[PDB]
């Protein structure tokens, strides 16, 4: 291996790569990260076993002669960060060791051959699905946060999601509390799917694919899913299963409505959170009359919240329910929308969520509790 | 029993510093809670965690209506207030030591407990003061407090020894026995002699509790404690016990070379140095000084080399080389603000000096090498 490039330009590639890279890895040769160069440009490559990230660097940068090596991310990620110059010469001499040149200083690392790092499997090279990225960091903003966390149930700590009719897309996640469903109509009719992707793997896409991006290329096989743009690979294993039916869980019909100002529901949320995580199970009881509106909670020998909320609108019958109030702050954290439109049925079935701008189909639902 | 109004703003600053002598874990469970009480010219903070203990007052805006005293969980009600809509605080305290807070629509009550359950402040007399501008204060603490050791196996080595003799010589010092920070100072006015030792960690809080729109700061002593108070700051610190070690007898006399380098270059150049002799314990950095050529080396047998040419401002004096831990030299030098710095060697395996090369203090630094 031998070629230079712009420090800079090369610590973005490697920091990208490194979030597929994890701290502690029960694999060894994990731990390294894999660096490939042809005639063209430089191609990175972290993994962790869920995901692994293949970032290729075009030819800021002129490549010598073509190469591959292992070194240890995180080591070489530190030391490339703090080499003097823009600058800098990678060049590989005998037993795998790469001799970095930046401004006076030279520094010499040893690394190990890529025999040893597991290899990419090759996921269908068919036409896959066109997706704009920021809809879709948008459909994982809304999602990945509502599936749950216990890996009790595997299959939940994913977002569903399916395309039906070639052309109708839906993207859930529940965690048998709350739960949360974006619906979209392609521009464009495309194969027919459904997966079910860990909430994890979706976060680091996101963190990922910088909004320079426009597009992704998506494409499926039944335990990998990859995520391809120009000039990088996302690959993530698919969480296997069946995924529970959810439309079945979608309310209806409601017998009361209120619409608040999104932000300000969202922090008399967390005030009356920050007194009832005072105990397990703490709830906050909404009390809904005409013209009126309240929020309660009372933890013995610690303390009690009462608060009158402003609303935007209302209509239907009065109504007092309890509810864990973390699962609505984080309901409407992902609700960009100014204003919510909350409908509710009764004190002890789900009540549902959405966007008062209805500038798109989003859909969250709450299980509160009876008291 | 408690009322009063105030600023949702101000009560946040003032509760945030007070907050800064409360710690997170509580063998003394009582420590986790604030102090607040209520008199007719303002409404006093009061925290402590067994080190150092904060009382800050805010001056009569702030509108009060009764006096009271009462304790509330710290994090906990800091949390609350910083979570009101808002401007404006409404504080009242109703039975059983509840206080019901009021911003807008929101009314939040909390239980609280007796202040007599909290631990009375051990107090210092307030006669004689030694008067020391902040800024000065902040200094020496930034170039002293990093170089004190941290090992509880000996207490004494874990503050910062600050001595006032004849009357008008200050000197601050702390040593891990590996490496020493001093900075002497000559006061305008003689004062009341004094030779004290305060735990670092107490002085980084000072500098944190203390900020820079107030000019200066009055200093008390006591047997056991030391008080930095302001106008509305009253800052306290438990001193270590015990004879500190002889570290005039530390200072190097002569030196056979010197070399100027730029601070921040030579900075950057350990840090990598440091990337590579961290991976084997005790490792070290290798620095070679010959006739116009200067230059860092590190080798370790796993993970790599280092061979880096150092740019120099000035040197002289006879080649030599020396081996070293490189943090204590990245430390050393974070701890300069000036553009250049000074380095005086003796032999291989004597301790190295460093001070500033602007030489506006009297600011000197001592790192003992590694025999090769």
């Amino acid at each position: 291996i031998q070629f230079s490039i712009n420090r800079t330009l090369f610590i973005h590639a490697l920091n990208t790569t490194k979030r597929a890279i994890s701290t502690k890895n029960a694999i060894p040769i994990l731990s390294s990260i894999k660096i490939e160069v042809t005639s063209t440009g430089v191609t990175l490559t972290g993994s962790n076993g869920q995901i692994s990230i293949e970032n290729t660097i075009p030819v800021g940068l002129l490549i010598t002669s073509p190469g591959a090596i292992l070194l240890e991310a995180s080591f070489f990620i530190n030391i490339i960060s703090s080499l003097p110059d823009i600058s800098i010469n990678v060049k590989e001499i005998e037993q795998h060791q790469v001799v970095l040149t930046s401004g006076k200083s030279e520094i010499t690392l040893k690394g190990k051959d890529v025999d040893q790092y597991p290899r990419l499997q090759e996921v269908s090279t068919e036409n896959p699905l066109i997706l704009k990225t920021k809809l879709l960091k948008s459909i994982i903003a809304e999602t990945a946060f509502a599936a749950s966390l216990q890996e009790s149930r595997p299959i939940l700590t994913g977002v569903h999601i399916v395309l039906s009719n070639h052309k109708d897309f839906k993207a859930v996640a529940t965690d048998s509390h709350r739960m949360s469903q974006r619906l979209i109509t392609l521009d464009n009719t495309s194969a027919d799917f459904m997966v079910v992707l860990p909430s994890k793997s979706l976060r680091e896409f996101s963190a990922v694919f910088t909004d320079d991006i426009e597009t992704v290329e998506v494409f499926f096989s039944p335990s990998q899913i990859l995520f391809r743009s120009e000039h990088i690979s996302f690959y993530t294993r698919l969480l296997e299963g069946n995924y529970p039916d959810t439309d079945r869980l979608l309310m209806t019909e409601f017998e009361t409505e209120v619409v608040f100002n999104t932000q300000s529901l969202r922090h008399a949320m967390e005030r009356a959170f920050l007194i009832s995580n005072a105990t397990q199970n703490g709830t906050v009881k909404l009390e809904i009359t005409q013209n009126h509106i309240s929020a309660h909670v009372n933890s013995p020998e610690v303390g009690k919240v009462n608060e009158d909320l402003d609303i935007v609108s209302q209509s239907g019958s009065d109504l007092t329910i309890s509810f864990n109030p973390t699962y609505l702050i984080e309901s409407l954290k992902a609700i960009k929308s100014e204003t919510v439109k909350i409908h509710f049925l009764s004190p002890v079935r789900p009540f549902t969520l959405t966007p008062g701008d209805e500038e798109e189909s989003f859909i969250q639902l709450i299980t509160p509790v009876r008291t």
